[PDB]
């Protein structure tokens, strides 16, 4: 009979497993038990007799420890009998390391008890109020607190000390979890809510912390994003016990040094925070300076506004340039009022692109619409300067559409040299037909398409503000993350067949005059000398995706039957893999990232609505283009406001501990301790009558 | 060694982090700590000890706060300890909002006892029958109406009185919680079920309008629209209570000045309401009049009696006519038999057009068959403006399909227009070839095909009475949202792409003469020109989409391979950014929302069908096309109506509560508070043994 000849065991290798205990342990005798089983029960009478026999005739170990771990001690903590642990204590029984688990299972008399006066289920470096800290029990994290107790201070994550890098040399698995076990306690909330100066500032500051701890530390990484995201909650709900609008503008508005938080939890990326209910409700407020009703208005109403006001642009940038002070002066200031004027300017000009879109000359002179246009590209262009000057260099490189800004002012500016030096170095009227290929008014034009492209695209970013058109570029742009992730391996398919079909076929290149219209390559009506180049490889393999590259392609003028049909082979292979495999791969995961993000779709979309807003907000940039290049004729304060902070924060962190410890109350399902804990009393109930009766 | 300078506090600024309270507040003494401890372990004894004691002595604050915000009264709530409730009252404790805790833990001995005679957990407009309905406590809310209790009455969504804006400006978090707080009290199923005349039109009207509010209240959305669909759900178990055809009969034919009360729902959306299975019941009995047994019937059967009823629909019809009162004459009178004459009546139109689709004579008379279709369109244009004076202009309006049958009729109209005129301004017979291109023949016959394929599409309507097309029509209805928004920033990203490849390549534009077949457009055999124009710019990469664009359009007549390449290029990045990211993102987008839209598609089919049948129950509008244009020869009661409604409303609420009450008791899932007031019990047990023995 064929027998698993070793499963649990190697020498003794017939048809039975005995088992045996391999790793044994000391075992409890028969007192011992029994004093341990009464204390389990919770009967006191019992407990204390053998506790006076024990320390009369030493008959009994009252330090026995059950063979899983707990000792009387532990047991009276888990029971929560409160007397019997009373009655070890005042017996000297072993407390060393009791106060942790008093701790972890949050009673707070046993901790109390505790603080008045081997093998361990916590790690060395855990102290009381770290693991309170890690319990989040506000009673108990206030009871230690109010002992002089000290959280030791993490170092930077790029810190090269000697001694942050002697502990990972000796211990990195120790050094790892003192870390995390620090940042479980600094994160905490009721540590947060007490113990800190800036309960808002402070988990602001934690959260980022810990979101770039899980950057680095790329093990332990969902630890560090949890703990950031119970910061940026904490952080969300203190907003959330806000009671008046007053205490609302003291938090928002409060410098740690308008809407200063508010820009600080910009800053953070705290977009739970941001898109507040309450916090919104203020954006909204400052943002519909003009129209107090703007809410409560008919769709019609709010159209006719909108394109009266867009009219209405040139007018008011004039009159904020000539008189700032007036009723139409400092009516552009209002945020909104800004936002439609700059939205009217952009809609001039790409009108005003399109009317450019709509023959000899070689450098001709700017017509009259690009003559208007050039105010435009030079208003963008030093917007974009002064955007550099004012916000800085590192805040403008994070945005992505200050990219596309880039590039588009960057071609704009290269089309007008290109217009400037076909003009200067161009004075004839050649015929087109006749220019050469790199010709500075064909690039001039060609760069001009671009930035055009460029331009009419840079509407997206609009979407923003739109209720409906807001969280779809949101998705969008975290479909676009995939996009890319994919993009990557089609390249690399990409230049494997296009390796390999340009290998096999730039034999049978052959010249464009041997062509029937002398055109060569697949942008010809008969296309031909596919794969004759690599670019053209390229070019003829991106192009099938789209079906736009025929099939006879793969054929060579001459009688080559096998190396024609290696070729359709290769083209296939490629059809089937990119199309099929790759661009169906692609629609997977988009759909599981779309799944993804429809969770978060809103608050991401109200977090990038008020940036959106608050770009709008500031005095400068208020004139948009081409208005913004016209040169125009032109404590004891702070210590009351963060006596008004701190009071509204004291308001706040007592709400929010009355809320959570609500919370904890009434949450469905109860664990088997209170089960156990409840059998101890009804135990103990029972003992006790008997020995009264 | 590197360290992170300020987490919790910033003047302290070496390797730890040490710990205060920062908000300090007063502590609890040894006696008072004491005296509240007794109290939470439930002890009669200690606790009326202290209690006197202090009321001798002064030595204790009977009015002391666990510093989380907790009273001794707080915590006899807390307890559901009534006896050591009253001894408390009766030694004058504090008792400012306890009654507003009592309601929210549910303790209905509580209620009474404080109805019998700081820091807050509760909002400072939060009143005690506001938060019983907020708790949705029926015995509660019933004991705190018993006394005269009032509810503020909220303001309409549009009000602009001094009050509310008052109340806006200085304290918008303020006035939005009121409103909150107020609406959520009225939306209460209990407080519903109380103090309202008629609880099921209540329910219509709250939803109702916390729809509108969440609509317009962009920020608290969410509260509002759960608010809606608590209505909602109240409103349908009210209708589930029924347990007779009887009750249904009186529920739903009750005018609050038949199924009167049906129509109100279908007024107010009320979808799951009218979905109600004894709702549909009923619905399909009044539906198959003539047909007791038509549910039981096989499939062949129900066929054949259609078919034979859809051919049988002319003779109907003019039986209807001639004599309503017969065998024949109210026979289409029944809702089945008039939809199917008039699905036979449309299928027949439609058949007619397919016969008209089966040369050189400019403005021809119609034919037969245009001469049958004729009486067709006027009899569905009589429908139309009928329509218009039977339900009105704002009922009308807001069906879509009421608007493709306002464009069919204008385009039919339109159509039979250019035909007089054609008819009147032409009479010889010239060949087609030498037609002016905005001929009226021409612009007649392509205004004909477009209303073919309207009147066509119109079947889509009649996919609600299916079982299997009904919800199929119901998910592309849905769908649909996601295309428009969709199609917005297609259709964005193709007008830049469009406005660069036509600056680039408007230059090339060719007469159409020097074309190989004097052809210009993408829409000839060799395409040419596809970007030559703004217009045949976007129609070409509208056609690229589908791949009907060839790859050779982007090459220019001169040797420009720069320019080409150029234009390749964009044409290739538009390929990719709009089939594959936006089709893909569509794809995702249409995914989710079908998920979406599965869990509520059967309410959704069901109440559309609803709307459809209803649609068929009137005594207008019986006759089909065309022979609805055929000139035909021609207080006490509401009381006892009333009183009947109120009898079953009242049977319908106990029902309902007791179905409630029996709902939440038997709810899987005890929270820890139903723990600690267990140990309560048990100790106030333990200890009154103890002070007996
Ligand atoms: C040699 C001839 C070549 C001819 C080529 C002609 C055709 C050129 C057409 C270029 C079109 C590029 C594609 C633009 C798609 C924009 C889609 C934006 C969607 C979106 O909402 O993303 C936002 C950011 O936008 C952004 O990320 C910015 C979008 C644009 C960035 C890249 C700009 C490339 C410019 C190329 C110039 C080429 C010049 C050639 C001479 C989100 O914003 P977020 O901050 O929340 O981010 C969240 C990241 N998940
Ligand atoms: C210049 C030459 C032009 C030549 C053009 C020739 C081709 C024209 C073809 C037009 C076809 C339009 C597309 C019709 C698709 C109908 C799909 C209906 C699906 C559906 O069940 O939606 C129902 C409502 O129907 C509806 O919403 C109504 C559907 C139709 C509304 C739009 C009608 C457009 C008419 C265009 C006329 C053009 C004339 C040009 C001279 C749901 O109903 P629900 O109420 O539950 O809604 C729920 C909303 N989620
Ligand atoms: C799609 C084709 C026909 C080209 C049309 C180009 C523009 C005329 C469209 C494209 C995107 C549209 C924008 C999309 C986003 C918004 C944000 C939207 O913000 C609001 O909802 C106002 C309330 C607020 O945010 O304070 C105002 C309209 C606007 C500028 C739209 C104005 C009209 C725009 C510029
Ligand atoms: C698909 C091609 C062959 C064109 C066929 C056109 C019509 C002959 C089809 C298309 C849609 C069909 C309709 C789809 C929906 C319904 C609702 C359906 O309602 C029922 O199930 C009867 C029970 C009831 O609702 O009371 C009756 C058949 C009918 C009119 C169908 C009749 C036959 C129709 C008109
Ligand atoms: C759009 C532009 C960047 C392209 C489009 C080509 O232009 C032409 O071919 C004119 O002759 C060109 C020159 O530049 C390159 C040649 C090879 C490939 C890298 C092409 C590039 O295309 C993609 O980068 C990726 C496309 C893709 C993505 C997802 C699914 C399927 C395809
Ligand atoms: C790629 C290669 C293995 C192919 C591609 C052909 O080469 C050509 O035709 C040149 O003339 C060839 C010879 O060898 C076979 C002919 C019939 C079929 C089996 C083809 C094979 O293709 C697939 O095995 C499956 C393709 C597929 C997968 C998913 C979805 C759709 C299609
Ligand atoms: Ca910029
Ligand atoms: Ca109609
Ligand atoms: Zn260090
Ligand atoms: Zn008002």
């Amino acid at each position: 009979p064929e027998f698993m000849a070793q499963l649990y065991y190697k020498k003794v290798n017939r048809d039975r497993i005995p088992l045996q205990i391999v790793r044994a342990e000391t075992e409890l005798s028969a007192e011992e038990k029994a004093f341990l089983n009464a204390v389990e029960k919770g009967d006191y009478a019992t407990v204390k007799q053998a506790l006076q026999e024990a320390e009369i005739y030493y008959n009994v170990n009252i330090n026995c420890m059950d063979p899983l771990g707990r000792s009387a001690l532990l047991i009276a903590i888990e029971n929560e009998n409160l007397e019997i642990m009373e009655l070890l204590l005042n017996h000297s029984v072993y407390v060393g390391d009791a106060l942790l688990y008093a701790i972890r299972k949050e009673v707070v008399g046993a901790v109390e008890l505790l603080l008045s006066y081997q093998f361990s289920e916590f790690t060395p470096d855990i102290t009381p109020i770290m693991l309170a800290a890690h319990t989040n029990n506000y009673e108990i994290i206030k009871l230690l607190v109010q002992k002089r107790v000290t959280i030791p201070r993490p170092h930077q994550i790029r810190c090269n000390c000697v001694e942050c890098v002697s502990s990972s040399e000796v211990d990195s698995l120790r050094h790892s979890r003192s870390r995390l076990n620090i940042y479980k306690a600094l994160a905490s909330p009721s540590l947060i809510a007490l113990s800190s100066e800036d309960p808002i500032l402070t988990a602001f500051r934690l959260g980022w912390e810990l979101k770039e701890l899980s950057k680095v530390e790329n093990e332990f990484k969902a630890e560090y994003e949890e703990l950031s995201q119970q910061c940026k909650l904490f952080a969300k709900d203190l907003l959330d016990q806000a009671r008046s609008s007053r205490e609302l503008e003291i938090i928002l508005n409060h410098r740690d040094d308008d809407l200063a938080k508010l820009k600080v939890a910009i800053k953070y990326h705290q977009k739970e925070f941001v898109a507040q209910p309450n916090c919104q409700q203020l954006l909204a407020t400052l943002w519909y300076d003009g129209f107090p009703g703007w809410r409560r208005k008919h769709w019609v109403v709010k159209l006719l506004t909108c394109m009266t006001i867009g009219f209405l642009f040139p007018m008011l940038s004039i009159a904020y340039l000539i008189s700032p002070r007036s009723n139409l002066g400092l009516f552009i200031k209002k945020p909104f009022i800004k936002f439609i004027c700059h939205t009217a300017s952009y809609l001039t000009f790409l009108f005003m692109l399109l009317l450019a879109s709509q023959l000899h000359v070689q450098g001709p002179p700017p017509t009259v619409v690009e003559w208007m246009i050039l105010p435009w590209v030079l208003g963008f262009i030093w917007g974009e300067i002064k955007e550099m000057w004012d916000g800085g260099f590192t805040e403008y490189i994070h945005d992505w559409w200050n990219l596309m800004d880039f590039a588009m002012n960057s071609l704009y500016l290269a089309t007008i040299s290109l217009k400037i030096v076909a003009y200067v170095k161009y004075n004839g009227s050649r015929p087109r037909e006749e220019w050469e290929m790199w010709h500075p008014t064909l690039i001039a034009e060609a760069l001009f398409a671009i930035s055009n492209i460029l331009s009419s695209l840079r509407l997206i970013s609009l979407f923003t503000a739109n209720s409906h058109l807001g969280p779809l570029q949101i998705s969008l742009g975290r479909m676009l993350l995939d996009i890319l992730k994919f993009l990557f391996i089609y390249c690399l398919v990409l230049l494997a067949f296009a390796n390999g079909l340009n290998q096999l076929y730039f034999y049978y290149e052959t010249r464009a005059i041997d062509e029937p219209n002398n055109c060569k390559g697949i942008r010809c009506e008969k296309q031909n000398n596919a794969f004759s180049t690599l670019f053209e490889t390229l070019q003829s393999l991106f192009w099938s995706v789209f079906g736009l590259l025929n099939l006879y392609v793969t054929n060579v003028k001459a009688r080559h039957e096998f190396t024609e049909f290696v070729g359709a082979t290769m083209f296939g292979t490629y059809n089937v893999i990119s199309l099929v495999v790759l661009l169906n791969m692609l629609i997977a995961m988009m759909n599981n990232s779309y799944q993804l993000i429809a969770d978060h779709a809103d608050i991401e979309w109200k977090f990038a609505r008020t940036k959106l807003w608050m770009s709008y907000f500031d005095e400068g940039g208020t004139l948009p283009p081409p208005f913004n290049i016209i040169p125009s004729p032109k404590n004891a304060d702070s210590l009351i406001q963060n006596q008004h902070y701190q009071e509204v924060i004291r308001n706040l962190v007592k709400r929010y501990v009355a809320a959570m410890i609500r919370n904890s109350k009434t949450h469905e399902g109860l664990t088997e301790e209170n089960f156990k804990e409840l059998k101890q009393d009804i135990s103990s109930f029972r003992y006790e009558v008997l020995d009264l009766l």
